[PDB]
């Protein structure tokens, strides 16, 4: 179904690497 795709990442409230 509807998806952009990636083998990585998670929509956390913050980022400190990406
Ligand atoms: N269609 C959303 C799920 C797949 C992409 C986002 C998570 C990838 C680790």
């Amino acid at each position: 179904g509807s998806d952009f795709l990636s083998p990585e990442h998670q929509r956390v409230q913050q980022r400190k690497e990406s």
